């Protein structure tokens, strides 16, 4: 029913109303940690071990990514490997070619006659396939595709996080609640990531992508397919914008006008757009406003434009073509608005 607000959940209402400090005590030193353990050069050496055999005269080279190597991760948190056969790393596929997902099911035999690994789901149909498998020497459970895109927008992420922390606390602080008010079915840990940092780009904390992008004399793309996945590695000094020490009082300042931004943005004309990095980006007008590259991928193949005719739109802003929120309905939207609200007015001061 749309004339009433969706309670939010007791067991997010428990976190927010309690102590900020509780919700980072452990989890940020936890996450920092994670970043670089020995297990994970274990996983890469027997990840290489057990699959160069079966692409014998083929270069192999396997790529983290995700959560726990941006900083935002727990021990419970999958590892996100991407295994590069042949180089395949510049080479886009929106959906995946016969060839990847053949590599793909080849793959999965290894892991199962192997003693090292129990294979858990083979998912095929997805976007991005995945292998997901457990290491067993570790007990890390690993998310293995051949699809360069989030290890790239990984980068983007831990340069952020590096440079301005205060990023990286919010997203670990949203991600947990993202999980306590069940609304990970329809908005991913990276959309919530993205939405912080389009956030706080309008903070002037954070640089537009597109900035970091300029192509001139002395800085080229790195491209894969249309997309540019590099970036200037810019000091926050080079670029002018302040760094701050993330605080108790300084996140929590910040987390609820996160909420009250999002609870009072207009889904139906304006999109979540860490690319363009400004304020109020129409739905309208994005798709005119991208680089030459996109324009002509989209006119070379009309199918694979970004999904605009949907409730919420957040723009990776790399690969420009995906709405990454485009499996949100409308009711998920009036939820996640809904808790946005209510979470912002119990972080307020008296
Ligand atoms: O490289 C990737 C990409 C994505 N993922 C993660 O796989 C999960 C499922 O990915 P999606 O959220 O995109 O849903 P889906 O499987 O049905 O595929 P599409 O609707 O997009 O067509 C998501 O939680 C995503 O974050 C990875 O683990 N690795
Ligand atoms: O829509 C998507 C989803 C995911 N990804 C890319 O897949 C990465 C892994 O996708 P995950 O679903 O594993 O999320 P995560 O690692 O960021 O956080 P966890 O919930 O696992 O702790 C993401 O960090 C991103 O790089 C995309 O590029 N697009
Ligand atoms: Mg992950």
């Amino acid at each position: 029913m749309q004339h009433i607000t969706v309670r939010l959940p007791k067991k997010a209402r428990a976190m927010i109303v309690g102590e900020i400090t509780n919700v980072f005590k452990d989890k940020y030193p936890i996450a920092d940690k994670l970043k670089v353990i020995p297990e994970y050069d274990v996983i890469e050496q027997d990840l290489c071990k057990l699959l160069s055999p079966g692409f014998p005269k083929q270069p192999l080279r396997v790529y983290k990514f995700g959560s726990r190597i941006t900083g935002i991760g727990n021990r419970s948190s999958d590892l996100d490997l991407f295994v590069d056969i042949g180089n395949t790393f510049h080479t886009f596929e929106h959906r995946a070619s016969n060839a990847t997902v053949a590599k793909l099911r080849a793959m999965r035999k290894f892991f199962c006659d192997s003693e090292d690994w129990r294979l858990i789901n083979f998912i095929e149909q997805a976007r991005v396939p995945i292998i997901k498998t457990c290491h067993l020497p570790t007990g890390i459970e690993c998310a293995i595709c051949l699809n360069s895109m989030g290890f790239c927008n990984t980068n983007l992420l831990k340069y952020i996080f590096e440079s301005q922390p205060l990023t990286q606390y919010m997203c670990i602080y949203v991600k947990n609640w993202l999980e306590r008010c069940k609304l990970t079915e329809q908005i991913s840990t990276y959309s919530i990531t993205l939405m912080v940092i389009y956030f706080l780009q309008l903070q002037a904390l954070l640089p537009p992508i597109a900035m970091l992008q300029i192509e001139d004399a002395a800085n080229q793309a790195v491209l894969v397919g249309p997309w540019v996945v590099n970036f200037a590695q810019k000091s926050f000094s080079e670029l002018g914008l302040q760094q701050l020490k993330a605080t108790v009082p300084v996140i929590k300042g910040f987390l609820r006008n996160f909420f009250a931004y999002f609870a009072k943005f207009d889904y139906e004309h304006f999109l979540v757009c860490p690319y363009i990095g400004q304020a109020n980006v129409e739905i309208a007008k994005i798709e005119r406003m991208l680089h030459a590259r996109y324009s002509a991928y989209v006119s070379d193949n009309p199918e694979c434009s970004i999904q605009l005719k949907k409730p919420m739109v957040v723009q990776d802003p790399i690969q420009l073509n995906h709405n990454v929120t485009k499996a949100v309905t409308k009711y998920g939207l009036q939820t996640f608005v809904d808790y946005c609200q209510q979470t912002a007015e119990l972080l307020e001061e008296p």
